[PDB]
């Protein structure tokens, strides 16, 4: 690819995390440009996206600074449409197994995710709800890896989908952050050190050691800070 | 392709439709299963549907074969279909395309699908779903379809929009019959003009005819749901 590439998201966004990560796995030559969660998004934000949706790509166009977005560029929201639009731009970098039955489980492992996994990432971190359907759907998930390795084998989409969460997670976990009570919370750090849900540890450890993650992670401690101001 | 192909579904299910049209467009040889019987957790063991087996041996539906991998999730079905059928540009062709209509099926996935089902099988207030209905068809262009031409965006929405339009002109759904009204009326106003040609182009469409059993069908089908009154 020869055109230029930049990713809006906000600051520290789970959802933008994952079109970073493929831009990274990708190869890309992109520009990213963060914005401030808390500040009110600037007004010419509107140029990239006139609702304010985020995370966004703009794509083509003349090279421009990021708070100078062209009219002329394509822009691009949702963030799975972003994974699977890298993947497109960058057919070499197999972001995507090759055979279309390897690539139908890596979009049917995100679908797990979505479907059973994510909202209860919500439930329970941020709204308080009984965190046993977290830990079930979790659970869930990790029955679909394979005993090792990512969920199709070879790093794919499906990370870049699911890692920003993942790691969110445990990193929350870890910290005694979310909205759930002490018990519930005492609760799920003890399954997840606990032999049911070492596939899932696993999972998230080889996620963390991979370079495009880490890249677009930054480190715990900013996203510890930037957890705690939520 | 020469791998089989064999779709299963439940008889009037929507997510099978929408693998069922998609396997329509790209000229696909492929059996169809409609149907819990035991010999389906040989399909597959958590009892999911739809589902596609791929390759394998020739069998009949009802006798999967080990061999053939399997297959669920109706989205992941659709993208599948367009990947062992890249030349019928399921999808067009560029990425920037490609990715408004994957953008066009989160907008019903995200907003609109979950509406759908709180105003038509859970009688709640119908005022949200509106706005969805709304808010995916001001991502529609004026003329056509999703991206221009047919897409996997079609073969996605289509098999609930389709039913939308079936059960509020049929007077079907738990909505009171105040948010009937309502729901009739708007879809009847220039509001909501785009979305309704958008249906209407979409049952034109040959897949779709096939697939639908047409408006006779689906109306026994529908007045056999309980989850409708
Ligand atoms: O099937 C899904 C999907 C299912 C449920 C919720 C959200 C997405 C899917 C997810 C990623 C992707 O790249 C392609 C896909 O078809
Ligand atoms: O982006 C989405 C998506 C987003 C939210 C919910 C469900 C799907 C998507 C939808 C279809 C598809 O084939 C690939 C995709 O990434
Ligand atoms: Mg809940």
């Amino acid at each position: 690819c020869t055109e230029q590439i930049t990713l809006y998201t906000t600051t520290f966004s789970p959802y933008g995390h994952r079109a970073h990560i493929a831009l990274e796995e990708a190869g890309a030559e992109y520009t990213l440009c963060q914005i401030n969660v808390h500040r009110d998004k600037p007004e010419w934000y509107k140029r990239v996206n006139p609702l304010g949706k985020v995370p966004a790509i703009t794509f083509g166009g003349p090279q421009v600074p990021p708070d100078e977005p062209s009219p002329e560029s394509e822009k691009l929201v949702e963030s799975l449409a972003l994974l699977e639009f890298v993947a497109d731009v960058f057919p070499e970098a197999k972001l995507l197994p090759a055979s279309p039955v390897q690539r139908a489980r890596a979009r049917a492992f995100i679908a797990i995710y979505q479907n059973y996994l994510h909202d209860q990432f919500r439930d329970a971190f941020f709204r308080g709800e009984p965190v046993g359907p977290f830990l079930q759907a979790l659970e869930t998930l990790q029955s679909a890896l394979p005993p090792a390795g990512f969920a199709v084998g070879e790093w794919s989409l499906a990370e870049a989908a699911v890692a920003p969460f993942l790691a969110r997670m445990m990193l929350y976990l870890d910290a005694g952050l979310g909205k759930y009570s002490e018990a519930d919370g005492e609760t799920m750090r003890a399954a997840l050190a606990s032999e049911r849900f070492a596939r899932i540890s696993q999972y998230v450890r080889d996620i963390r050691a991979r370079a495009s993650f880490v890249k677009s992670w930054g480190g715990d401690d900013v996203q510890l800070e930037a957890a705690k101001a939520i």
